[PDB]
Order: C-alpha cells, then sequence, then structure tokens
C-alpha cells in the first residue's frame, strides 16, 4: 500500500514524506530507525518514531540495552514496531560528526538485506553529518531488498531526485 513513491532503481523507491506518517498509514512489516548505539531516541527519525509510540519504543529500548548492552556502529537490532509497524529495525549509521568512519554506513545498510520490504530513512544524513546524497548512493549500492525511503525535508528531496546515483 505504499503510494506516491518515485522509482530510483529496481528495488529502491523514494518519497517526500514524514516516516511517522507513512508508517501510520501503511503499517509496514518493518520501519527502520536511524538509531544511536544506546537506543536513546532523542530527535530526528528516532525521536519522532518514539513520540508516536507514546514512549513505548524508548521503554522497550531501555530494557534491550539493560540486557544486551550498546549496539555496534553499523549494527542493528529488531524490536517491536508498536502502533507504527510490525517491527522496528534500529540501525546505527556512523556519527561522522564525532569521527566515526563513514565506511560503516555500508555496514549499516547491509542490515536491510535481512528484510524483504522496509520503510526507511536516509541513515546518517541528519544529525550524524554524512552527506545525504552519499547516504542515498550507499543505500542504492548496498540494499538488494525492497526499500521505500521517506525523506522529510522537501528541499533535500528535490535535490536528491535530481542527482545521479
Ligand atoms: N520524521 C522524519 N521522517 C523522515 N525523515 C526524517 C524525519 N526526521 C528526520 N528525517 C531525515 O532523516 C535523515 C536522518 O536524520 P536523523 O534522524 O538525524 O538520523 P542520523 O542517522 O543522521 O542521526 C542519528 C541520530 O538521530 C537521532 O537523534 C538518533 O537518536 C540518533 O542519535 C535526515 O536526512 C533527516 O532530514
Amino acid at each position: 500500500s505504499f503510494s506516491g513513491y518515485l522509482k530510483l532503481t529496481d528495488n529502491v523507491y523514494i518519497k517526500n514524506a514524514d516516516i511517522v506518517e507513512e508508517a501510520k498509514k501503511v503499517k509496514p512489516t518493518v520501519v527502520v530507525n536511524a538509531a544511536n548505539v544506546y537506543l536513546k531516541h532523542g530527535g530526528g527519525v528516532a525521536g519522532a518514531l518514539n513520540k508516536a509510540t507514546n514512549n513505548a519504543m524508548q521503554v522497550e529500548s531501555d530494557d534491550y540495552i539493560a540486557t544486551n548492552g550498546p549496539l555496534k556502529v553499523g549494527g542493528s537490532c529488531v524490536l517491536s514496531g508498536h502502533n507504527l509497524a510490525k517491527h522496528c529495525l534500529h540501525v546505527v549509521g556512523p556519527n561522522v560528526n564525532k569521527g566515526e568512519d563513514i565506511q560503516l554506513l555500508k555496514s549499516a545498510y547491509e542490515n536491510f538485506n535481512q528484510h524483504e520490504v522496509l520503510l526507511a530513512p536516509l541513515l546518517s544524513a541528519g544529525i550524524f553529518g554524512a552527506d545525504p546524497i552519499h547516504s542515498l548512493r550507499v543505500c542504492v549500492d548496498t540494499v538488494r531488498t525492497n526499500v521505500y525511503l521517506a525523506v522529510f525535508d522537501k528541499n533535500l528531496y528535490d535535490k536528491l531526485v535530481s542527482s545521479f546515483l
């Protein structure tokens, strides 16, 4: 039931939309969160997803960390999607603004290949400081399963869809 997406490649689609609103409407099997290793969902995609779950995502995440410890940069875990999706795949892109290696963005996107269909954001392209077009290119060149990208920012979307991949 994904609607209004622009096709980028065989398997990658993109839309200027809030991932929270897409998730609410579509109720996908998997929504991806752009997480940090502590699953502290403060802002951006994570903060918005968590707010939409009325903090249930954070409560669940705190138990996950208490049991298992921090994720790896480039790593992931599958948790509930609460009222938004069946599952949330929390994926940690590199925090390039804090010196983490941009190469780990490829490792981060590889987690998507474990799921047939995902609704996802551009990892690392916000507060983590990776160039957004680079994140999109890594996504296209790494993910082989079917990924529906929700780009909140209109100006960014318009630039991305007019750029070579
Ligand atoms: N509601 C939204 N829907 C779709 N895209 C969004 C939304 N909000 C932001 N974006 C875009 O989504 C992209 C990613 O922006 P970011 O969410 O910062 O993720 P990161 O991987 O760079 O930083 C991770 C940290 O962000 C959190 O604080 C976490 O808790 C982590 O600490 C950008 O292009 C945004 O414009």
